[PDB]
């Protein structure tokens, strides 16, 4: 029975993590920095806190944008290779299965405090066939030095190959209407990682390797996602993102979710949210590939009675996702304030909880780790909170 096999183990085994998010993802003027973006810097005690909490997995972003000398080495100044290997070890202290990845360098919209630095350029990749080789090199020069880092680190550790790769629309734009042109490169791009990856040697030759599909959307997952071929089987688990409904988890624009909720985006709840997790559960988990959400989370709220809906949100989709043998890491970019992009919960440098962030982590992590049978998607409902409007 392929949902029963040892890679969808290895997934569930990441639980419910957290991301060091707004860290090594931090970027400006070409160039990333830790404390770039106002998290200062990331400690042994930060991820002795999230052991502590219960989170089981942690994903460490990098952005290598700044810190890549010329074609055609692309040597990584080492320096920064030192302060990832360094925590990727702290995490490892703590007992945590890791994930690390090339993140901001792809970012695809315009929205960017790096513009013109972004090498990682799909709509420049579609446009000849040139410029996919040289970025296609340069992914796998970077992914050759940072498996040779790691080559005698193991399974604890994973890599994921691309973070979120888009064309500026969020898979609203060209990409519905070029021909697949789009996917085929991403696909194409994630295959030279794989390839990269386990030509580092050691221990990579049978890590476990997060891949994406367009901009992390599952739909556009199930749909284009082609995985690589390997070199080893049962070693790929498909990496989605999830804030949905934006606006409702991102924005805040609405402040209540669920079928109790009046101030919702309008038709899209649970039944959404779980159909969502069942085509992941359909295509990849039943067939033996692990899934896990690289990012999750829903932002912060003002009122006492709009956070209450936040826990519910939590509550119900975590344990939708342990159901389906789903792991999942929240969004964390140390930001306290409530409403749009507040979604810190725990401080970068201490480990200790932000503000009310402890209800949210126990409410995340409790309700996926929860083995009594009585608990259920049901019963959760059933307790959803009263609207305040
Ligand atoms: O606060 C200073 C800087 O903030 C930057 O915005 C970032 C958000 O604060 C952060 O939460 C968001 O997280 C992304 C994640 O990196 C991505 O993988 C996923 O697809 O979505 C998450 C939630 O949106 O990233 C943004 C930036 O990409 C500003 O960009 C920066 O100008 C500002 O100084």
């Amino acid at each position: 029975r392929p949902m029963d096999n040892e890679a969808v183990q290895f997934g569930m085994s990441m639980g419910i993590g957290w991301n060091l998010g707004n860290q090594m993802d931090a970027h400006y003027d070409g160039c990333s920095y830790e404390t770039g973006w106002g998290n200062k810097a990331a400690t042994q005690q930060t991820f002795n806190g999230l052991a502590k909490a219960g989170f089981r997995s942690v994903r460490i972003p990098v952005t290598w944008m700044g810190h890549i000398g010329n074609a055609p080495t692309y040597a990584i100044e080492r320096g920064w290779l030192d302060r990832v290997d360094e925590l990727v070890h702290m995490a490892h202290k703590a007992g945590l299965i890791v994930i690390i990845n090339i993140h901001h360098d792809g970012f695809g919209a315009a929205d960017t405090p790096s513009k013109g630095s972004h090498w990682l350029d799909l709509p420049a990749a579609v446009a000849s066939e040139e410029r996919n080789q040289l970025i296609k090199q340069e992914l796998t020069m970077i992914w050759l030095q940072i498996g040779k880092r790691f080559a005698n680190d193991g399974e604890w550790l994973v890599f994921e190959t691309l973070n979120a790769i888009q064309d500026g629309d969020w898979g609203n734009g060209n990409n519905r209407r070029d021909g697949g042109a789009q996917y085929r490169v991403l696909n194409e791009w994630n295959q030279v990682c794989v390839d990269a990856i386990r030509a580092a040697g050691g221990k990579n030759e049978t890590r476990y390797i997060g891949v994406p599909g367009y901009v992390c959307n599952p739909d556009l997952t199930v749909e284009n996602l082609v995985l690589p071929e390997d070199v080893v089987p049962n070693r790929l688990m498909v990496a989605v993102h999830s804030y949905d409904p934006w606006d409702y988890a991102g924005s805040a624009k609405y402040n209540e979710w669920g079928h109790t909720g009046k101030d919702v985006v309008p038709g899209v709840g649970e039944e959404a949210y779980v159909g969502m997790l069942n085509r992941l559960f359909n295509m990849y988990i039943r067939r033996g590939v692990p899934v896990y959400f690289g990012e999750f989370g829903a932002v912060r709220r003002a009122s006492k009675a709009d956070e209450e809906f936040r826990l519910y949100y939590f509550r119900y989709i975590c344990k939708a996702m342990r159901d389906r043998r789903i792991s999942a890491l929240y969004w964390d970019n140390g930001n306290s304030k409530a409403g749009n992009d507040g979604f810190g919960v725990i401080d970068h440098a201490t480990g200790r909880f932000i503000g009310n962030g402890e209800q949210a982590v126990r409410a995340m992590i409790d309700s996926w780790e929860n083995n009594d049978p009585n608990y259920t998607l049901q019963s959760i409902y059933d307790s959803a909170p009263e609207s305040s409007r």
